[PDB]
């Protein structure tokens, strides 16, 4: 299963200054309970700015560095590699893999900000004429998740 998970408001933005743009608990919950036991897959950069890998599931990094080497972390330096993973895998980012990755999977989690951040990092354009809305959950609104947001499972037609 190939699977792409990503946040980004309503222009796309998922990214400012090696930094998601929004605080949003929720989001991380939401892909803490998608990406557990399973394999998340991101460029080099995006790995970079998380810093540490995230627990209890696989981390692949794709980079053509040959000395990049970090404990917990599987390195790959093709593109070709990913279709070599077993399981459940999920392209996590950041704009160039989405880019390299949009036309090959074959669905997506994405998380709608309802807001318009300032931004250096998009989501790739889509339209809804590709994609079935499987479902469409907003999030709640609260004391720690204070901008509207909606969890879209979409499949490809
Ligand atoms: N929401 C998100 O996903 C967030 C992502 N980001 C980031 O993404 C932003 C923009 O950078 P972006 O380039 O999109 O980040 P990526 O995570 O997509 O990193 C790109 C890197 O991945 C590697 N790579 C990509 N394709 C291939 C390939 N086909 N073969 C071998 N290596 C490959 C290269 O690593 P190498 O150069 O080592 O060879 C390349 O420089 C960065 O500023 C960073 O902060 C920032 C905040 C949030
Ligand atoms: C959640 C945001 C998010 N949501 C969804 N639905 N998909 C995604 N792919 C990402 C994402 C992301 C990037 C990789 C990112 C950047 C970052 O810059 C600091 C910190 C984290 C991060 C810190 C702590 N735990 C998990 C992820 C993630």
């Amino acid at each position: 299963t190939l699977s792409i998970l990503v946040a980004h408001d309503l222009q796309r933005v998922i990214g400012f200054e090696n930094q998601l743009p929004w605080h949003l608990p929720n989001d991380l919950k939401h892909v803490k309970k998608l990406s557990t036991g399973h394999t998340l897959v991101m460029g080099r950069k995006t790995f970079e700015s998380i810093g540490k890998p995230l627990p209890n599931r696989r981390n692949v990094v794709l980079t053509s560095d040959t000395s990049f080497n970090v404990e917990g972390v599987d390195v790959i330096h093709s593109i070709e590699d990913i279709y070599q993973l077993p399981g459940h895998v999920f392209i996590f980012g950041g704009q160039t893999l989405f880019e390299e990755m949009i036309d090959k999977v074959d669905d997506m989690y994405i998380t709608v900000i309802e807001g318009k951040f300032r931004g250096d990092t998009f989501f790739p354009p889509y339209t809804f004429e590709d994609w079935e809305v499987a479902s469409s959950v907003e999030g709640k609104l609260d004391e720690k998740n204070t901008i509207p947001h909606t969890f879209l499972h979409l499949i490809r037609k």
